[PDB]
C-alpha cells in the first residue's frame, strides 16, 4: 500500500470526500478519529473501536512519552502492537498537551523540541506525524499570535527536516504541518504559506476548539481552510461536537478528533439524532427504547435505555462501555452519513436535515 | 427443554460431573457462576461472559430489589431481558446480603420474608430460586447456629410453599434449599434432613466462606455435603478461590459463585496456572508475555502484560475489562479442566498437578 495518498472522490461546495491510503489502512474522509490518549480508546477494545467504523485513532506523544514512554513503546514493538490497533494512528505532536497539561529550541516542562517530538512519534510508530507546534493561547494579540505562529513555522521546518532525516519514518509515515495564527486571517495566510513552502502531507488547523465558540470557529475556518493546499487533507484538531463536525466539513475539513464521544459517553451523555440525552435522567428508568431509535450499533440492538440508565446510575463499568461504544458508533455513523451525502451531492440537505432534527 | 433436570455423567470419589438442564439452557457442572450483582457481570458484556464459557450467572434479589427494583425489572420484561443474558440466572435469596450489606416473619431492614423473597425472584424471572434463609454468623454457638438454622428450615418450607403457590414459577423455575448449621455436623444433619423432608431441586451449603479458612471450610464440606441428597446439585455459595473450588469439587460440590475473578480482576490480580500475578507490578512493564502462557482467552491472545500493566496503572477501564475477562475466562477453563478430568477419571491428578504448579 502507499505511504500516503489522499484522493478526493467527490466534493460539494468546500466539502470533500475521499480516502487517505496509508500502509496500515485506508482512512475514509471526512474522518472522525476516536481519541486513544493512553494507548487506549477509553472503555473500548480496539476491535470495538473498529466495529463502530473508525479507520484511524488519535494518540498523543505527550501522554505516551511519559507513560509508558516512547523508547519503551518502541522496545515493545510500537504503539500499534502495544495497544492492539493495527490501522493508522495519528499522533498529536505534544504541542497542545505540554500546554494544557503541564524557547526557540523547544519547550521544557515538568524538554520537547521539534526534533524529539518527531523522534518520539517515530518511536511510537506513528503513521501520521504532527509537526511540533506551539498551540496558540486564545484569545491572543495579533503580534502575539504572529510570533507564536512564526515559531511554529520555524518548528514546522525543523519538524520537516527531522522527519526527512529519519529514512524509515520518511518512507512509512506522513507528516502534517499545523497552521496557527489564531483568529487572524493574515497570520493564517502567513502560516499557510510557510507550511506550503515547506511542504507537508497534510495540513491541520490548530488553534481552534479553544473556547472561541462555533460561530468564531466557523468564521476562522471560512478563510483559513481555503488557504491550505486543496490537494491535501485538512485536519481540524480537537473538534467534534456533531454539529461542529458538520459545519467544519462544510468548510473543507477532512479530519477530526475529539474526546467528546468517549468522555461524554462515560458521563451519561448519549448522542441521538434528536440530540444528546442524559441517560441518568429518571425519565429513562423504564424506557425500554434503545439509546437512539435508528442507531445500528450493538448497544442499541441489545440494550434499553432503562438498563443503561441503571448501569450508569450504579457507576457500572458496563455503563461506560455501552455509552462509549454507542457514542463512537454514533460519531462514525454521522461521518458515514456525511461521506455518503457528499458523494451523493446531498450533503447540504443532510446538514439541514441533521440540524433540524438534532436541535 | 426441562424445567430442572440434574444428571451426573461421571464421578470420581465425591466429585461429580454432569449437567443441569433448565428451560433457558444447560449448566455444565461443576459450574462457576460469574457474579452479576447489579444486573451486570462487572466490566463484561453478557456475550463476553458467555464467551469465557459461563453457563449461568448469579444475581441477588437484595441488590435488585433496591435498584432498579423487582416489580420494575418485571415490568421491564424480567432480569434476563433487562441485562441481555438469556441463559439460567441463579438469584441469591437476599438472606446473606441483608446481613452484610444492611423476626420469625422475616427480616426488616433499611421487610424481606420467605414469601417476598420468592415473590421477588419470581419477579426477576429467576431460573434458580434460593430459599430465603438466615445466613449463619461465624463463629456462632451450637445453640445459636441451631436456632438460626431452624428458623432457616422453617423459612425453607415457607419458601417452598410460596414457590409452589406460584404456578408460573413452579413450572419454569427451580428452588434450592440452603443448609445452615455453621461448622456443626449435627446441626448440618438436622438441616439436611429438614430440607430433604421438604424437598428441593438443589441443595446449597450456606454458612461457609465466612472467614473460616479453607481447612475448616473443607472440614465442614467433608461431613455436610454427603448429608445432602446425592441426586441433586450441591451448591457452595460464594466460594471461588481456584484452589477452594478444586477442593470443594473433591468434596461433592457442583456449583460455585464468587466475586473474586471480577473484583480481583479490576484490582490488578490476574489468575495464572502458576498462581495469581499482580499486573501492576513494575516487573510487568516490559513483559510482552500474555497474562497467562496457556490461557485461551481473547485477552491473552491479543495483549501483553506490559500493556495491561500500563492500563491498570493508568486506571484505564480497558484494564478492568481485559483483566476481568481473562480472570473469568481462567475460572471457566479451570471448571472445564475439572469437568473433563472428572469425566476422564483423572480429576485426582489434575488437582495435584494444579496445586503443584499453582503454589
Ligand atoms: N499540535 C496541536 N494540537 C492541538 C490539539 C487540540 N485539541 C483541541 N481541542 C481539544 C478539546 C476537546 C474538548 C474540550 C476542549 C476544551 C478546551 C480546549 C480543547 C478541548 N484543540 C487543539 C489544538 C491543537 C493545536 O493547535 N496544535
Ligand atoms: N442465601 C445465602 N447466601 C449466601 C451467600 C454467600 N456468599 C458467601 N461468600 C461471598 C464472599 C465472597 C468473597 C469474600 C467474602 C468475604 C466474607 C464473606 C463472604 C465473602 N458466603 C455466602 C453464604 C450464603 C448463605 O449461607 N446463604
Ligand atoms: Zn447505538
Ligand atoms: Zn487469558
Amino acid at each position: 500500500r502507499p505511504r500516503f495518498s489522499f484522493s478526493i472522490a467527490a466534493r460539494e461546495g468546500k466539502a470533500r470526500t475521499g480516502t487517505i491510503e496509508m500502509k496500515r489502512g485506508v482512512i475514509r474522509t471526512p474522518a472522525f478519529m476516536p481519541v486513544g490518549t493512553a494507548a487506549t480508546v477509553k472503555a473500548l477494545k480496539p476491535e470495538t473501536v473498529r466495529a463502530t467504523g473508525a479507520d484511524i485513532i488519535l494518540g498523543n506523544t505527550y501522554h505516551l512519552m511519559l507513560r509508558p514512554g516512547a523508547e519503551r513503546i518502541a522496545k515493545l514493538g510500537g504503539l500499534h502492537s502495544f495497544m492492539g490497533w493495527d490501522r493508522p494512528i495519528l499522533t498529536d505532536s505534544g504541542g497542545y498537551q505540554v500546554m494544557s497539561l503541564s524557547s526557540e529550541e523547544g519547550v521544557t516542562f515538568k524538554m520537547l523540541s521539534p526534533e524529539r517530538s518527531i523522534e518520539i512519534q517515530h518511536l511510537l510508530g506513528s503513521d501520521i506525524v504532527m509537526a511540533f507546534d506551539e498551540c496558540t493561547p486564545y484569545p491572543a494579540t495579533p503580534s502575539r499570535a504572529a510570533s507564536s505562529m512564526e515559531r511554529s513555522m520555524r518548528w514546522a521546518k525543523r519538524s520537516r527536516d527531522a522527519f526527512d532525516s529519519r529514512k524509515e519514518q520518511a518512507e512509512n509515515a506522513a507528516l502534517f504541518g499545523i497552521q496557527q495564527g489564531s483568529v487572524f486571517e493574515n497570520l493564517r495566510q502567513q502560516s499557510a504559506d510557510a507550511l506550503a513552502e515547506i511542504g507537508f502531507d497534510g495540513y491541520a488547523v490548530g488553534g481552534l476548539a479553544v473556547g472561541e465558540g462555533q460561530d468564531e470557529m466557523f468564521r476562522v475556518l471560512d478563510f483559513s481552510v481555503p488557504m491550505l493546499p486543496d490537494d491535501k487533507p485538512h485536519y481540524l484538531m480537537g473538534v467534534g461536537k456533531p454539529d461542529d463536525i458538520v459545519g467544519a466539513v462544510e468548510r473543507g475539513i477532512d479530519m477530526f478528533d475529539c474526546v467528546l464521544p468517549t468522555r461524554s459517553g462515560r458521563n451519561g451523555q448519549a448522542f441521538t439524532w434528536d440530540g444528546p440525552i442524559n441517560i441518568r435522567n429518571a425519565r429513562f428508568s423504564e424506557d425500554l427504547k434503545p439509546l437512539d431509535s435508528e442507531c445500528h450499533c450493538a448497544v442499541c440492538q441489545k440494550w434499553s435505555r432503562a438498563y443503561i440508565h441503571h448501569l450508569i446510575r450504579a457507576g457500572e463499568i458496563l455503563g461506560a462501555m455501552l455509552m462509549t461504544e454507542h457514542n463512537i458508533a454514533f460519531y462514525q455513523q454521522l461521518m458515514q452519513k456525511i461521506r455518503d451525502s457528499i458523494s451523493e451531492g446531498r450533503f447540504s440537505q443532510f446538514a439541514q436535515d441533521f440540524r433540524a432534527r438534532y436541535f
